[PDB]
């Protein structure tokens, strides 16, 4: 049986620190709600499934909304702003959408705290990461620079470069941390810590965070005749591997994020954040940040 | 003599679309001010040399602004948000700042219209961008997706590759354009046509941009005392060779904006942007992303 055989694309779940939706096109007719909706929305599964989004949606911000996520298009459109009226009281949301498999999924996360001027630190960070970046004179200088770069957005514990060779071994060639981390600096790890499904499935889909490994996954409830394993491989949210919490779990770690590094449209490399203290939910703009800084470095893998 | 030899970087003036202050260090003493502040700002030359910046700045935005023009760090914190109370009635601007020869330079131009959300056009602008330059697999294709961009994102009538051999005498080697303007693709020209003291400053500042060919150019003031030439090498305002705005107007060139590439160190080429039609105010966001798509494309210019 061994490591490459478990999905993991279609656990069924995410983590509930936000809220999946599937909606119908052109209609827009949510078919699938996780099951966390009343906790994160104010509404139950059996308000969702069924019911137009729209009947959701502040009235002023609906019909750009709609359009958007009828745009096709669509991030580029991300992310959406949604403002969800429920009795209302505004809540307001992130909205992630994307199309893959035929549905068409809208992942919803709390909007940041502040006020304090949307995109402004995506502005900066990219910008001063890339020059910092670009001072780099040699791989070894590119590793060492994202990692500071990475570990300064995040705040995370431990980032590292995770370099993978022939073989799909790894090695840590680059590290990051605060001293309250153990140094796995040039370790070497078998090729099955991240199994042949996860590689492939990080060639596809390049940023993956789990802000706590301690989590309870929230069901995807869909109308009759609907689910069928929704295939979650493009969904931030997706409810990750079981056996890999229990790795993390193990290794003393209590959040992580990775993001692929790229290179002649082959899996090169990871860069991975671990945190050893608590929780780690990255915000939006960060996270976007981390994976713009990781595709101009994987861009860099040249000579 | 020939074209080498005028000076560039201290013409005493700056394009009047905007308003150049000087600031003593450490107390916002303003020591040189733009004559065309009467119509921008709603003060004189004589109401603000010698005043501190705070007298003029609405006291909400007065304790941070000072605070950043102060922080030496100063961009990476640009732009600046300034408020000016004059009577009173705020204007908006976006300050871009430098220190430069021991003065303290701040730029500022009107802020732009609405309400469309601080930040989000240079967010998608890049991240569009960067996944456009990464699909090109040589560098004509690099080339042709970098002026297409560009010419996306501003607007010109026509953008260009313009690239520098051995020599110094630069070639068309990629172009935009809409149909109302001549191809000037696969056109050679000599050295002088950028004369060594441009490509010098080129190579230090990687911006520039001429909104109108035809304006006139706002004497710099300053206290008794105070200017001598100001050196507006890094200066977005700086008033350019007047030979230079008599090319652009036997080009038939109405307004103009150019990014250096840089590759080891050295200039490689330019993204020229023209426009036949009337003038291009680009707005703030829309600058830096395109500089920041050239940062990309220079990095790029490896193997
Ligand atoms: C055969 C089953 C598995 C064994 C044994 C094992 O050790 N992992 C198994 C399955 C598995 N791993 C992943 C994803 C994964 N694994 C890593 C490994 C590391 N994290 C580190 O910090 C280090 C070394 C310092 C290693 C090595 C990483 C980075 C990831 C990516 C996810 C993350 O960033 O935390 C999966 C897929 C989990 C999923 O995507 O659902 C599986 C099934
Ligand atoms: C000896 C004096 C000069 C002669 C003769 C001449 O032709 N230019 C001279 C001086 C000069 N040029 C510049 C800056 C400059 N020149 C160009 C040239 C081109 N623009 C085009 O569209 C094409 C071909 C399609 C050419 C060739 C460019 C792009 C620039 C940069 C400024 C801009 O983007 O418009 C200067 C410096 C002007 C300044 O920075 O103050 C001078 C002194």
């Amino acid at each position: 049986t061994n490591c490459d055989r478990e999905p993991i694309h279609i656990p069924g779940a995410i983590q509930p620190h936000g809220v999946l939706l599937v909606l119908s096109e052109p209609g827009l007719v949510l078919t699938h709600a996780s099951e966390n909706a009343p906790a994160v929305l104010g509404n139950s599964a059996e308000q969702l499934l069924g019911a137009p989004l729209g009947h959701f949606i502040e009235p002023s911000v609906r019909e750009p909304l709609e359009a958007d996520l009828r745009s096709a298009r669509l991030k580029q459109l991300n992310p959406l702003k949604v403002v969800w009226r429920v009795d209302g009281v505004d809540r307001f949301f992130d909205g992630i959408a994307h199309r893959h498999q035929g549905r068409l999924i809208l992942e919803l996360e709390p909007s940041s705290h502040r006020e304090a001027v949307p995109f402004l630190s995506f502005f900066h960070a990219v910008r001063d990461g890339l020059s910092r970046l670009r001072d780099a004179r040699d791989l070894q200088e590119l590793c060492e620079a994202v990692v500071q770069e990475v570990r300064g957005l995040t705040g995370f514990d431990r980032a590292i470069i995770y370099r993978f060779d022939a073989e799909w071994n790894g090695s840590v060639i680059a590290e990051a941390r605060d001293a309250r981390a153990d140094p796995y600096l040039g370790l070497h790890f078998p090729a099955s810590d991240i199994p042949r499904q996860a590689r492939e499935l990080y060639q596809l889909n390049w940023l993956r965070i789990i802000p706590t490994i301690d989590y309870q996954p929230a069901r995807v409830r869909a109308l009759p005749g609907h689910g069928e394993p929704l295939d979650l491989s493009f969904s931030v949210l997706r409810s990750v591997s079981p056996i890999h919490l229990e790795y993390l779990h193990n290794m003393g770690v209590q959040a992580s994020m990775s993001i692929s590094l790229m290179k002649d449209g082959k899996l090169w490399g990871l860069i991975s954040c671990t945190q050893v203290s608590g929780t780690r939910y990255v915000p939006y703009e960060v996270r976007t940040a981390c994976e713009f800084l990781g595709e101009v470095m994987s861009s860099l893998l040249a000579a």
